[PDB]
């Protein structure tokens, strides 16, 4: 039964992660994940170390390796948010733009994450960029619930063995995917290999979108 810790030691994360903000700690990571109880924890352990680099590539990619915690241009915050809806945008219009580990954006996404974590996201979006705990199970709620542009969660992509390519698609893969951004692709796909090296595990099929 022995050692069913994380897959990840905090060594592989500082390695991973050389220039993280001081708002990004292994321990944030690691307090996080018992809201997502089989995330990095289902299939053999080459593939919970597959999901674990898996989200953590993905992650870097969004953040430039943990180095931001909000997006940066400030002149177009407005535009996350969909007036179409009908909650509307009460924390601002401008409130909405990409905070933590997966650059959670958009108002209605706001609204998801925290319907699903038990916090209201949509009145204080700032939490994302505030609270390392909450910023951590917003990646963790991407990663476990959502198909974005995709047809399954990025979780599954994995667990199922569909391949890292479906946790792209799922990700930015309108954008990206389908020869719209090939480069980025595989910038994604140079990072979760990496990734996989340092933990020891192999990439799996189907890297690609
Ligand atoms: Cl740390
Ligand atoms: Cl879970
Ligand atoms: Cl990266
Ligand atoms: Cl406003
Ligand atoms: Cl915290
Ligand atoms: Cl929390
Ligand atoms: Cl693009
Ligand atoms: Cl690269």
């Amino acid at each position: 039964g022995g050692n069913n810790g994380f897959v990840v030691s905090e060594a592989q994360f500082n390695q991973m992660f050389p220039n993280r903000n001081a708002f990004y700690t292994y321990k944030g990571l690691t307090d996080a994940l018992s809201a997502y109880p089989a995330f990095a924890k289902t299939g053999s352990d080459e593939v919970k170390k597959r999901e674990a680099a898996a989200f953590l590539a993905n992650v870097s990619h969004e953040t430039g390796g943990l180095f931001y915690i909000k997006e940066v241009n400030e002149a177009n915050y407005p535009h996350y948010c969909d007036t179409t809806q009908s909650y509307g945008c009460p924390a601002g219009q401008a409130a909405y733009y990409g905070r933590g580990p997966i650059q959670l954006s958009w108002n209605f996404n706001y609204k998801a994450a925290g319907d699903a974590l038990g916090i209201n996201l949509l009145a204080n979006p700032y939490l994302v960029e505030q609270d390392p705990a909450v910023a951590w199970k917003t990646g963790l709620w991407y990663w476990n619930s959502q198909n974005g542009p995709g047809t399954m969660t990025p979780h599954n992509a994995i667990v199922n063995n569909a391949g890292f390519g479906e946790t792209i698609r799922s990700i930015n893969g309108a954008l990206e995917c389908n020869g719209g951004n090939p480069a980025q692709v595989q910038s994604r796909i140079n990072k979760f290999t990496q990734f996989t090296q340092i933990l020891g595990t192999t990439t799996g099929p189907n890297l690609s979108c």
